[PDB]
Formats: C-alpha cells, sequence, structure tokens
C-alpha cells in the first residue's frame, strides 16, 4: 500500500519518484525528508478540526469583497422541500431556525448543529453574514434565480472530515580555474563570469583568453575576482557564459558559493550548461539535466584551507524625505547615514535602503542585517515587494514571509500566480517560500487545489521540473484523499487529450457534422464516460461536473480545434449546467495572467462601490500548451450577432440596430433598461482594463455578449502593447450606450465617468499591479520580459503625476477614441 500511494504520486506528478533517488542528491534527500515531516504533521491536524473548521478547510467561504427574496431549502435523506421568503440581510442561521419549524410541523416535532449547501455544489452557507453577501446569494438576486440549499448536520459533516484519513579570515581575491569545455560551433570561444547578487554584480566581470572554436576546450586558469573572500555575501551566485567571436552567444550556467548547509565550496564542479538566446544572473543554479547533449563546463574552487557562513548571533555582534517617495550617489550615502532614523521613522522605506546597502562589503551587511532583526512587520504590499530578485538575500526573504502571513486566504488566492513564480528565484530547494505555500495549501483546500496546478503545469520545463515536483510530492504525502481527487481531474484531462488529437486528425479528413458524430461515439466509450464524469472542475473545485452530456459536446473551429464539453447535474438543477473548454496547442499562460489582473480590477473597483458587471471567467492551464477554459453561458460574439440573418429576432434596416435589436430579443418589456446598463457599466471596465493593460486586437469575433448586456473579452494572446496602444471606443457598443439614439450625451457622459472612476481608482493601487509584474518577470512569458514592459505600465496608470494631470490626460486619451467612433 506504501507502494501503491508512491505509484499514484508518480502518476500524478508527471515524474516518477525514482528518479529523486537516482540522483544520490542529499539536499534533495533532506528537502524531501523535512518536507514529508512537516506536511504530515499538517494532516494530522486536520483530522482532529472542529466540524466548522474542517468546513473552513474544506469548502472555504465564498463572500463579496432590507430586501426580500425566496429560497427553497431541504435536507439531505429526502426529496421534501420547503421555499421560505427572507431578508437579504438575515444571517443563515436565521433561515436554518425556519427550515426546521417547518421541519418540525410537517414531521409533527437546533439550528447550530448544521450548515447550508449550495445545491450540486461544494459550497457551503455558515458564519455570521447577511445572506446577500455570499457570492452565491448574491449572484442569485442578478439573474433572479431562486438559491437552493440544502440543510447538512454536523455528524454528516464529520463522516466527510473522517473519510479523508490518510568566515571573516579569508582576506585574498577570490578566483576559480577554468579547466575544460564540450560542445561545438562555427571563429574562437571565449568564456566570460562575474559575482552577482541579485542584478547588482559585485565587482567588474572578467574573461578567459581566446581559444579557437575547436574542442572540447581547456583552459586550465585561475580566474581571479576584484573582491576579497571573507566578503561574499552569503547568497553570492557565480555566473559564466560562454560564446563565440571573430557576437554569437551559446551556452550560460551560475551557481551559489555556499551549498544548502551554508557551506562555501570547493573543489571541482562540472557545469551542465543552458542554451543562449549574455551574463544572465537570473537563471536558475541548477545544471542542465540533459547532460547527454549538453555543454559541461568543469571549474575548481580552491579550497581556501571547512568553512561556514558565520551564524545570526556572530552578526549581531558585528531633502532626506523629498528624494524618498532611482537616486543619485551622494543621494544613496545619506540614506546610509541615516539608516537608523529610517528604520525608526520611515519602516516602509526598508527596500530603497537594501538596494543602497553596499552587498559587496561584508561589513556593511553585518550592519543593515542588524537593523533588520528589529524592524517592525511591514503593509503586504511592502512585503510582495521585497520578494523581488532585486533582494536576493535571505534574511531580507525570511522578513517578507514573516510579512506575507497575514494574508488572508482570498488575498494569498489573488497573488497565488505570483508567489509560484518567484519559487523560480530560489537558491536552494528548503525554503522559506515553500514551507509557507505548503502550509498555507494544507490548511485551505482551494488553495492546495491550485497550488498544485500551477506546479503541475510546468512539469515540462527542465528548468524547473524537480522543484515542482519534489513540492507536489510533499503536499501529496500530506494530504492521501486529495491526491486521489487529483488524479479523476488528470484522468479526465489524459483523455480529451487523446479525443482532441483524434479531433484535428479527423477534422482533416472529412465533413464537421461527420467528426462531431465520430467525437460521440468516441466519448461514448465506457472507458471514456467513466473518465469524464464526476470530477471537480479543475478551473473551481467547488463545481461539481457531474454527467457529461454527449449530445452537447462539439469542438470550435480554430486552429487546435479546442474541444467544447458539457456536463449537467440532477442534484444541482440547472446550475450544474456548466461547460468547460480544452485547448491543447497555445501557451495559456499570458491569458490566464491577463484574466488575473481583470479580477483584480474588479475586486479593486467593488471594494470603492463600484460595480461594473464583469465577466471574470476560469482559465486555467494544466500541461504542455494545455488548458482548460470556463464556459460562459447563453453568450455569444459580437461577430455573430451581427451576421444580421434572417428568420431570427433581431434583424434590422441598418446593420448598427442589429446589437441592440439582439438585447431586446433577450429582453421583453421593461427589462431592457437594465441589460443596457449592464452593458454600459461592463464596456468601461473592458475599455479600462484593455487601456491599462495594453491589450490589442480587439475586433468583433473576440468580444462578446451575455443575453443579460454584459460585455466581455475572448481570447488574449497581446498585452502591454507587444503586437503605445490607443484608449477604443466602438462605434457600435457607442450606439448601444446611447440606447440607439444618435445623440444622448446624458447616456454617452455617464459612460465617461464610469470610465474615469474605474480608471482613477486603479491609480490608487497602482503600485500593487508594478509589485505584481515585476514578480511575473520570473515567469519566462515572452512579452513580460525586460523593463520596458513595466514601463508600458507606468505609462498606462500615469503613476508619476498627480491626479489632476492623470485624469487630464486620460481625457485626452478618450476624446481622441471618440474622434476614432466614427
Ligand atoms: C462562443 C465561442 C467563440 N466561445 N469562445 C470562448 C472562449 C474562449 C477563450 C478564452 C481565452 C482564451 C482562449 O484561447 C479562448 C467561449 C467561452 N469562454 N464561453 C462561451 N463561449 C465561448
Amino acid at each position: 500500500v506504501k507502494k501503491l500511494i508512491n505509484s499514484q504520486i508518480s502518476l500524478l506528478i508527471g515524474k516518477g519518484l525514482h528518479e529523486f533517488d537516482s540522483l544520490r542528491d542529499p539536499e534533495v534527500n533532506d528537502f524531501r525528508t523535512k518536507m514529508r515531516q512537516f506536511c504530515e504533521e499538517a494532516a494530522a491536524h486536520r483530522q482532529q478540526l472542529g466540524w466548522v473548521e474542517w468546513l473552513q478547510y474544506s469548502f472555504p467561504l465564498q463572500l463579496e469583497p432590507n430586501r426580500a427574496l425566496l429560497v427553497n431549502v431541504k435536507f439531505e435523506g429526502s426529496e421534501e422541500s420547503f421555499t421560505f421568503q427572507v431578508s437579504t440581510k438575515d444571517m443563515p442561521l436565521a433561515l436554518m431556525a425556519c427550515a426546521l419549524r417547518k421541519k418540525a410541523t410537517v414531521f409533527r416535532q437546533q439550528p447550530e448543529e448544521y450548515a447550508l449547501q449550495v445545491n450540486g455544489r461544494h459550497e457551503y452557507l455558515y458564519g455570521n453574514y447577511p445572506l446577500c453577501h455570499f457570492q452565491y446569494i448574491c449572484s442569485c438576486l442578478h439573474s433572479g434565480l431562486t438559491p437552493h440549499l440544502t440543510m447538512v448536520h454536523s455528524s454528516s459533516i464529520l463522516a466527510m472530515r473522517d473519510e479523508q484519513s490518510n568566515l571573516w579570515s579569508l582576506e585574498q581575491p577570490f578566483s576559480i580555474e577554468l579547466i575544460e569545455g564540450r560542445k561545438v560551433n562555427a571563429m574562437k570561444l571565449v568564456v566570460q563570469a562575474g559575482l552577482f547578487h541579485g542584478n547588482e554584480m559585485l565587482c567588474k566581470t572578467v574573461s578567459s583568453s581566446e581559444v579557437n572554436v575547436c574542442s572540447e576546450p581547456v583552459w586550465k586558469q585561475r580566474l581571479e575576482f576584484d573582491i576579497s573572500v571573507c566578503d561574499l555575501p552569503r547568497m553570492a551566485r557565480l555566473c559564466f557564459a560562454l560564446y563565440a567571436v571573430v557576437d554569437c552567444p551559446i551556452a550560460w550556467a551560475n551557481l551559489m558559493l555556499f551549498d544548502y548547509k551554508d557551506q562555501l565550496k570547493t573543489g571541482e564542479r562540472c557545469l551542465y550548461m543552458w542554451p543562449s538566446v549574455l551574463l544572465n544572473p537570473a537563471g536558475t543554479v541548477r545544471g542542465n539535466p540533459n547532460t547527454e547533449s549538453a555543454a559541461a563546463l568543469v571549474i575548481y574552487l580552491p579550497e581556501v584551507a571547512p568553512v561556514y557562513f558565520p551564524a545570526l548571533e556572530k552578526i549581531l555582534e558585528l531633502l532626506r524625505e523629498i528624494l524618498e517617495r532611482e537616486l543619485y550617489e551622494h543621494e544613496k550615502d545619506l540614506v546610509w547615514k541615516m539608516r537608523h532614523e529610517v528604520q525608526e521613522h520611515f519602516p516602509e522605506a526598508l527596500a530603497r535602503l537594501l538596494l543602497v546597502t553596499k552587498w559587496n562589503k561584508h561589513e556593511d551587511v553585518a550592519q543593515m542585517l542588524y537593523l533588520l532583526c528589529s524592524w517592525p512587520e511591514l503593509p503586504v504590499l511592502s512585503a510582495l515587494e521585497l520578494l523581488d530578485f532585486s533582494f536576493p538575500d535571505c534574511y531580507v526573504g525570511s522578513f517578507a514571509i514573516k510579512s506575507l502571513r497575514k494574508l488572508t486566504d482570498d488575498e494569498l488566492f489573488q497573488y497565488l500566480l505570483q508567489l509560484v513564480q518567484v519559487l523560480k528565484y530560489e537558491s536552494y530547494l528548503d525554503c522559506e517560500l515553500t514551507k509557507f505555500l505548503l502550509g498555507r495549501a494544507l490548511a485551505n483546500r482551494k488553495i492546495g487545489h491550485f497550488l498544485f496546478w500551477h506546479l503541475r503545469s510546468e512539469m515540462h520545463v527542465p528548468s524547473v521540473a524537480l522543484r515542482f515536483g519534489l513540492i507536489m510530492e510533499a503536499y501529496c504525502r500530506g494530504s492521501t484523499h486529495h491526491m486521489k481527487v487529483l488524479m479523476k481531474q488528470g484522468e479526465a484531462l489524459s483523455k480529451l487529450k487523446a479525443l482532441n488529437d483524434f479531433v484535428k486528425v479527423s477534422s482533416q479528413k472529412t465533413t464537421k457534422p461527420q467528426t462531431k458524430e465520430m467525437m460521440h461515439m468516441c466519448m461514448r466509450q465506457e472507458t471514456y464516460m467513466e473518465a469524464l464524469s464526476h470530477l471537480q472542475s479543475p478551473l473551481d473545485p467547488s463545481t461539481l461536473l457531474e454527467e457529461v452530456c454527449v449530445e452537447q459536446c462539439t469542438f470550435m473551429d480554430s486552429k487546435m480545434k479546442p474541444l467544447w464539453i458539457m456536463y449537467s447535474s440532477e442534484e444541482a438543477g440547472s446550475a450544474g449546467n456548466v461547460g468547460i473548454i480544452f485547448k491543447n496547442g497555445d501557451d495559456l499562460r499570458q491569458d490566464m495572467l491577463t484574466l488575473q489582473m481583470i479580477q483584480l480590477m474588479d475586486v479593486l473597483w467593488k471594494q470603492e462601490g463600484l460595480d461594473l458587471r464583469m465577466t471574470p471567467y476560469g482559465c486555467l492551464p494544466t500541461g504542455d500548451r494545455t488548458g482548460l477554459i470556463e464556459v460562459v453561458l447563453h453568450s455569444d460574439t459580437i461577430a455573430n450577432i451581427q451576421l444580421n440573418k434572417s428568420n431570427m429576432a433581431a434583424t434590422a434596416a441598418f446593420n448598427k440596430d442589429a446589437l441592440l435589436n439582439w438585447l431586446k430579443s433577450k429582453n421583453p418589456g421593461e427589462a431592457l433598461d437594465r441589460a443596457i446598463e449592464e452593458f454600459t457599466l461592463s464596456c468601461a471596465g473592458y475599455c479600462v482594463a484593455t487601456y491599462v493593460l495594453g491589450i490589442g486586437d480587439r475586433h468583433s469575433d473576440n468580444i462578446m455578449i451575455r443575453e443579460s448586456g454584459q460585455l466581455f473579452h475572448i481570447d488574449f494572446g497581446h498585452f502591454l502593447g507587444n503586437f503605445r496602444v490607443p484608449f477604443i471606443l466602438t462605434y457600435d457598443f457607442v450606439h448601444v450606450i446611447q440606447q440607439g439614439k444618435t445623440n444622448n450625451s446624458e447616456k454617452f457622459e455617464r459612460f465617461r465617468g464610469y470610465c474615469e472612476r474605474a480608471y482613477t481608482i486603479l491609480r490608487r493601487h497602482g503600485l500593487l499591479f508594478l509589485h505584481l509584474f515585476a514578480l511575473m518577470r520570473a515567469a519566462g512569458l515572452p512579452e513580460l520580459s525586460c523593463s520596458k514592459d513595466i514601463q508600458y505600465l507606468k505609462d498606462s496608470l500615469a503613476l508619476g503625476k498627480t491626479e489632476e494631470e492623470a485624469l487630464k490626460h486620460f481625457r485626452v486619451k478618450f476624446n481622441e477614441a471618440l474622434r476614432e467612433s466614427w
């Protein structure tokens, strides 16, 4: 059985556990040891949780950032239900007392024993919050549906919990021996090295002699460095580039100069190199695993007598403000002199001072650290900054995790994406960020859910395979039940990948009706119906994907021929009628990120009382150029609506009418105004989000509308202006805002306000978006690479100007956009 588990993990994580031993690497060993233990202690705790505490682990609350409503409640072991009238202000408990009072009458005769389930979902309503505060009641009110819930008893939830059981001496210059290499090229070879502490180098770089592009090369030279050894900061990273010349790059490689156990390194090292596009401090510090086909440099670290980085005990012994909101040489000096007054009077300026400290003078690091040890904790926003590669020092990083523990789960969920990329910044395997992420992930099943997919989705990337594999194993050890649930998911994705391949081939030999019919047959096979049914949606674990409606599944006509898969649930009703789209052949990362940034805007907007009726649909990469998109139902592209067909509700005299005629046929009588309002509001959000993010190549095929009026965008392969992308106002939306009328500045100008509010709200959190993109640089995304891309955001938010100017500027942009509307 111990064998079984091991083998299911191997299958889950897409790499086999045997490959971890094979390496004969004790760092991997220790990581595997320490992390298993830690994780197992987390599951121990979980099986003693109170029933309510268990619910908070497994089904965390889905909350919003007087008036009457109708609710259906029912009990578990019965089909009989009651419909109570209540107030949106009422707590869940009030409902639960109704229900039981009704039960005790029809059945002829204790609220807190209970939680309410959303029917057909992994979703529960509990806590002291007005019904209307829950996303589910909230949502129910817009669409006009009546919430449906089930009284679940404490014994029934405990039954669930149950089921789920498992030093200063050395003053001479630093040097290595460059010895030999083993690749091929066209013309002379040369090497280049520099000692880096993150971005900043710690001395001028040095070089090789010229060696003809021959071998198999052999240098046997001490490369000597412009820095004394006793100065090397703890996170000294030594970086090599190998290229050729008469500039043509070939390979790079980095290593940490101390091992993971603080011991400085000697003697000889063989270096398996990574392929080129010249010196790459940001690259990983682990060798290329394709040792067969890769160039391997050999070097010799010269045993300097063991030696350890000194323990913290030892380190403990050993016109200001105007600039303080990129500073000159002297400006830096003042800051450093004032460092105690910075700690005492401006603790939030920690970062600007870290960047002034002299990472290549050991004495100064010792003093900086000495301050950091009594530095007050910082706001979440400031902590997010300290995580950047600009702050390699492990003592700073630890302080940043410390400051970040106060992240709520919802906040944590919000920035999870970037915290995983940051892992790519880590120099060793056992690190503060990992324990944190795994700890928080073992405390919340939703966090656990997404950490795992973020990790699984990158197992094809050689530079991260081992790091991520090791983490997913650890999670598994501390959550056997959840591992079974995710295999269920991966098994489904496995089938879609085979089904999607069939469809690509098929669709090149035959007609779309013919191919759809074969898909349906292939899906009807026992192995498929079994693998595609009765799972949690990898896009949102609280969504249950029950029986797949084969007759309703099909495929899109785009290049990669993505799949459209529908699902139903008798137990959830019309709420269990959800759909997912499988796509294989494209990078979904960029789209995912884009979608997370919109969702965040909507959060920030909502927090200031502005609801722009956004449609933040799920989009989740799962594997190599594979992942999942959420089906938004009851929607159609602008392009389709505008085909202006015959024998349709919507055919007018003028192509400009069609889209409004469409809103009309979906919304009879009085209800047309609501839809125009939902259209106007969402239209403003998308105009701002696309403008702020530099998204372009909007056109009527990749914009959609829901029957409610809500407009939203799909298919984002381009942001940050990577084809200055102008703000866009499309004439036919403008026509819808203006309720069909030629002139209507009352409706058109309310629309401008929506835009200006939305825009100015995001400037207030400009720095949260700058920090988040700074951390996304670790993703390797082609369109998020250098400083020019972040500048793009600097300029779109006018984050350097006062709010008078930015708003004035924005107003010129919007006007310009109007000119372009006919
Ligand atoms: C109607 C078609 C065009 N369509 N396409 C939809 C879609 C997509 C998508 C989103 C981001 C990236 C990407 O490549 C594709 C879609 C959806 N999500 N919900 C409802 N209908 C949808």
